[PDB]
């Protein structure tokens, strides 16, 4: 293009080596996932690489002798391609697309070119261009121009086809007036080329040229001088035909040459997944390239079919991994972190509940049945597509991986609260005339005239007409109970601010639909993501605030310390438990001495909260709902490094690895590291208990999620990578 031109180091590799080529396109498509090409329509199976680099600007003058290049493999490239890299993709049988059924025509289409390089460092040089111009101007035929001196050389025949052969030598033995049988003839080379081709060949009289068509010398090696290794396929043809390319067209350029139409193809199916599924597949904040291989991994859940993923062509992650290895990976750290965000979230929604029913609630969101209805109504059963002799995976895994999917794109762990806050909760989980005092208040719940009694009438009216805003009857239940025991003074914030979030994540607009349903909804969104902390039983409130520690803000939710309506009630139970009167004896020695030895940089003045809850940690009946997080926290936490570490292992490794480095035994040993004050206190408090006990696994665990609230995910995990993570046994 002009200016708006970006470069990639497109790499062809082959058998016999790797070419490099500087790909250009007027678009920005991020980084292009790798492919590797199956054993071809007269080629061998090839691998390409990508890699973005610079921004590469470009004069109209200039712009203009890559053109000529473009021409020049257009040439090369043969009469059955377009002179376009457009039009090449643009073309493409369905069947060679990634979702053959989903065949959109984008607006624009991509506009590349293809320049080599030497190497994948070496700069873009146009004055190189115009010489390979003119050597092409220039080349000669055969017979103006040894059979050492052009073995192994590139040469087309642009008579007929323009056929690219590797030439072997010259075969002195006969020249174009020799015979040749086919069974039951004898023809001259001289009269069959007229016969066939209406080619009357002049220089007759010279000796026939040894040469092998590209499409034949698959992936063969070239013989010697010709001690002739494979030679049924050898071919001679007059030396009046034969155009001898330049010295920069070798064996490797020509043959990756043959690869450009895949990927000018691989784009072109790049674009059309992106403006075909997109709008339809739960939003990562990846685009381009890596929005397809998300969307690849995402829906084509099965492996190609012999020749490849989509066409001849089969898509591939970072350090060379399939889209079905990422699948297996993100859905298995996608489970993880929903797991995570579960837990939190009816840790404070139901302040009052028993470690017994939070478990309970959670496997009931969590739960296959649940993510399998989840799964219909995002309608990605229609989009996936498979070959079934793909068995014990299920519908409900792709909303686990979706979430591991979201968490790791650009969108963070806010992309996945807010994926569930969409999906958990919806006015579509309920069934549905209804009676005249109801529809008043409805009408000024969202005009915001609405007041106490308005949403004490309306919560009552749900609360008898059975509505569920949950996929779950249970949870619903249980939410319309947690309603009434909610000041009706407060009910008005938590409905703006699950109306506001509504608004954001572009499921509504502004103002709420003026039903039962959605109010019930919106009341739910609110208190799902800004309840702000749970009760520890018999001993205050324990404020959940993880979130204000992220370094990336978001006001227009959760608002800022210093103060909102929902940061206000959290920064309420914060003060609170500060002026909670420290009978600070042994424990409070205990709660030091741990805050200190966390081998890890907290956030500032956060100790003096952190201690507090340190204490909770460390007293006998109140721990409970901490280990409850904490255990939570550190599958996800530790699903993450390995995910990370380990970037080809799959699904099976991965879970063998970080189970060995959760169990009770194995934390219980980390507790003992502490400073023997610790244990100490720990057995002050379980008097007669043992070194193998349940207790010390527990506390850590419980100590992980004091270290989570009191200073953020980033201090906490970094607490796991440094004294968890190096207990994973290898699988080896
Ligand atoms: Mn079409
Ligand atoms: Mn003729
Ligand atoms: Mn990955
Ligand atoms: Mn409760
Ligand atoms: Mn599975
Ligand atoms: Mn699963
Ligand atoms: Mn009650
Ligand atoms: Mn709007
Ligand atoms: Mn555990
Ligand atoms: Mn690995
Ligand atoms: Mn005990
Ligand atoms: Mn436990």
């Amino acid at each position: 293009g002009a200016m708006h031109a970006l470069g990639h180091c497109c790499t062809v590799v082959t058998t016999r080596g790797p070419s490099h080529w500087l790909l250009l396109l007027d678009t920005h498509l991020g980084t292009l996932p790798g492919f590797k090409v199956s054993a071809g329509r007269g080629l061998p199976a090839a691998e390409v690489y990508f890699e973005a680099g610079p921004r590469v600007s470009l004069s109209r003058t200039d712009a203009t002798i890559v053109a000529v290049y473009q021409s020049i493999l257009f040439q090369l490239l043969g009469p059955t391609f377009p002179a376009s890299w457009t039009e090449i993709g643009a073309t493409m049988p369905h069947n060679e697309y990634t979702f053959p059924r989903f065949i959109s025509n984008p607006p624009q289409f991509a506009t590349l070119a293809f320049l080599p390089l030497l190497s994948p460092t070496s700069p873009l040089d146009l004055r190189a261009l115009m010489v390979t111009a003119q050597l092409m101007c220039d080349a000669k035929r055969l017979s103006d121009e040894l059979s050492a001196s052009l073995h192994g050389r590139m040469v087309a025949t642009p008579e007929i086809s323009w056929s690219l052969y590797v030439v072997l030598g010259i075969d002195s033995t006969q020249t174009s007036l020799s015979y040749f049988t086919r069974a039951n003839e004898s023809i001259t080379y001289m009269r069959y080329y007229a016969t066939a081709h209406n080619i009357h060949l002049r220089a007759a009289d010279l000796p026939l040229v040894a040469a092998v068509r590209l499409d034949d010398l698959k992936d063969h090696q070239i013989p010697a001088p010709g001690s002739d290794d494979l030679a049924p396929k050898l071919r001679f043809l007059p030396p009046e035909l034969c155009l001898l390319l330049p010295d920069e067209f070798d064996l490797i350029r020509v043959q990756a040459l043959q690869f450009l139409p895949e990927i000018a193809k691989h784009i072109c199916d790049i674009q059309n997944t992106i403006c075909a599924l997109d709008k339809s597949f739960p939003d990562c904040g990846r685009i381009g390239g890596e929005r397809y291989f998300a969307i690849t991994a995402g829906l084509r859940l099965d492996q190609g079919r012999g020749r490849g993923l989509a066409g001849w062509r089969t898509p591939f992650g970072p350090f060379g991994v399939s889209h079905t290895d990422v699948f297996q990976r993100l859905e298995l750290l996608g489970d993880a972190v929903l797991g995570f965000i579960v837990t939190a979230r009816l840790l404070c929604l139901f302040p009052d509940a028993s470690v017994g029913t939070l478990v309970e609630l959670k496997m009931e969101l969590v739960r296959n049945e649940a993510l399998n209805y989840l799964v219909q109504t995002l309608g990605l059963p229609q989009l996936a597509e498979f070959s079934n002799n793909l068995k014990s995976k299920t519908w409900a895994d792709m909303y686990e991986e979706i979430v591991g999917s979201i968490f790791t794109g650009p969108n963070g762990i806010y992309g996945c609260e807010e994926f569930l806050a969409k999906t958990l909760m919806s006015p579509e989980h309920s069934k549905t005339a209804c009676p005249d005092a109801v529809t008043k208040a409805s009408k000024r719940v969202c005009m915001g005239e609405a007041g106490a009694h308005e949403f004490r009438s309306l919560v009552d009216y749900a609360c008898e007409q059975g509505i569920s805003v949950f996929c779950s009857s249970r949870v619903s239940t249980m939410f319309l109970e947690r309603l009434r025991d909610i000041p009706a003074e407060d009910m008005l914030d938590w409905y703006r601010l699950g109306i506001q979030f509504s608004h954001r994540s572009g499921l509504s607009g502004p103002g709420g639909v003026v039903s039962v349903i959605d109010i019930m909804t919106h009341l739910a969104r609110g208190l799902w993501l800004g309840s702000p902390g749970f009760y520890v039983e018999q001993p205050p409130t324990i404020p959940v605030l993880y979130i204000y520690h992220r370094s990336v803000q978001c006001p227009v939710l959760y608002g800022s310390l210093t103060t909102g309506p929902v940061a206000s009630k959290v920064l309420a139970l914060y003060e609170k438990i500060l002026a909670y009167e420290s009978s600070g004896g042994s424990k409070h020695i205990a709660a030091q001495t741990v805050s200190r030895s966390l081998a890890v940089p907290i956030p500032s003045g956060t100790i003096p909260f952190l201690i507090r809850l340190l204490q909770i940690a460390l007293t006998p009946h109140v721990y409970q709902k901490l280990e409850l997080l904490g255990d939570a926290f550190l599958k996800c936490s530790l699903a993450l490094h390995l995910h990370a570490l380990h970037p080809t292992l799959t699904e099976g490794a991965l879970t063998r690895m970080r189970q060995s480095a959760e169990t009770n035994s194995v934390l219980g040993r980390l507790t003992k590291r502490f400073p023997s004050v610790v244990s100490e206190v720990i057995i002050e408090s379980h008097p007669k208990i043992q070194p193998d006990s349940k207790v010390y696994g527990d506390t850590f665990e419980a100590i992980l999620a004091a270290i989570l609230l009191a200073c953020g995910e980033e201090a906490a995990g970094a607490f796991v990578r440094e004294h968890v993570l190096p207990q994973v046994v290898a699988d080896a």
